[PDB]
């Protein structure tokens, strides 16, 4: 046990670790607020998470274990993955902050070439995580840490980038929505504006069935909701656009996986594992080097525990935390 130090940093105090050094608030909000500092014992400059109130909640209790497990299960060099993490109290019955590490990697990815490595090291981190079983779900250029070398980690802090099959609200799409998420994205590194930008769910949608065009009777004959039936059944018919009309200018390997990364039917959708055995990523593909993720248990998402259950197993999890080599 460690000296650990006190600081009130903005409205919020910090008890770290002496090995913590120059903290430096980042970013506050609504997950707990991060500050960038410096790791005497490595030399590396971190970001570290000061989770809210871990345990104010049934919900922000699991949440918070949800998180730890998850990150502790994390190790690919296009994800986000545990340094360290700590929190001041020792026995259970003191536990009530908890802190996260990682590597401070500077901005957020908010070129042919530079789409190239971007996008590539994207699917390379999805493929990753969604051979886990683990579907981001929120994946926008805000969740996108990239420091000065190009090199970029995926991470979780719009409905824009956010799939169709789930502005409409489903209840269990695939992990291809992520897809979604990364069509949006290389759409927008390309061209500098942003492709869906809808004012609303309903107006997003919109957005989406203009360049897409509106569903076949394929895909129709695939909702269960009459409402949500109903909403796109009652747009005008549109057809699909010219994709190539439309980002004229870029290469012609680029706007063929994005055909492939902007369709409708979920089950059409090009995965990630496939996508990165796309042309577009020939200067940096390598099937040796694009690893999967070992086993994720998450069969605890389906119960419904007690705060102090929530928390004692997390109070677990920090302790029987190794670090990395
Ligand atoms: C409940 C919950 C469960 C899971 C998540 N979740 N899911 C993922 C995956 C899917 C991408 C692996 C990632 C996360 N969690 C995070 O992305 N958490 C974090 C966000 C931003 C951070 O630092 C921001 C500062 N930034 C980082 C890089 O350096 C520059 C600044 C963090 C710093 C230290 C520890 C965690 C951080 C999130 C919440």
């Amino acid at each position: 046990r460690p000296t650990f130090y006190r600081q009130e940093l903005n409205k919020t105090i910090w008890e770290v670790p002496e090995r913590y050094q120059n903290l430096s608030p980042v970013g506050s909000g609504a997950y707990g607020s991060v500050c960038a500092a410096f790791d005497t014992k490595t030399g590396l400059r971190v970001a570290v998470k000061k989770l809210s109130r871990p345990f104010q909640s049934i919900i922000h209790a699991k949440r918070t274990y949800r998180e730890l497990r998850l990150l502790k299960h994390m190790k690919h060099e296009n994800v986000i993955g545990l340094l360290d993490v700590f929190t001041p109290a020792r026995s259970l019955e003191e536990f009530n902050d908890v802190y996260l590490v990682t590597h401070l990697m500077g901005a957020d990815l908010n070129t042919d070439d530079h789409v190239q490595f971007l996008i590539y090291q994207i699917l390379r981190g999805l493929k990753y995580i969604h051979s886990a079983d683990i579907i981001h779900r929120d994946l926008k250029p805000s969740n996108l840490a990239v420091n000065e070398d190009c090199e970029l980690k995926i991470l979780d802090f719009t409905r824009w980038y956010r799939a169709p099959e789930i502005m409409l609200n489903w209840m269990h799409y695939n992990q291809t929505v992520d897809i979604w998420s990364v069509g949006c994205i290389m759409a927008e590194l390309l061209t500098g504006r942003t492709l869906f930008p809808g004012t609303d769910h309903i107006d997003q949608l919109k957005l989406i069935l203009r360049l897409v065009g509106t569903p076949g009777a394929e895909l129709l004959k695939k909702i269960s909701s009459e409402s949500a039936r109903n909403y796109i059944q009652s747009l005008t018919q549109m057809p699909k656009m010219n994709f190539a009309n439309v980002f004229i200018g870029a290469n012609p390997l680029a706007v063929d996986l994005l055909e492939k990364m902007l369709v409708l039917d979920s089950d059409k959708r090009i995965t990630a594992a496939q996508a990165l055995a796309h042309a577009y990523f020939a200067q940096y593909h390598d099937p040796d080097d694009e690893p999967v993720a070992d086993p994720y248990d998450q069969s605890f998402e389906s119960r419904d525990l007690l705060i102090d259950e929530w928390k004692s197993l997390t109070y677990d999890e920090v302790i029987s935390f190794v670090p990395p080599p």
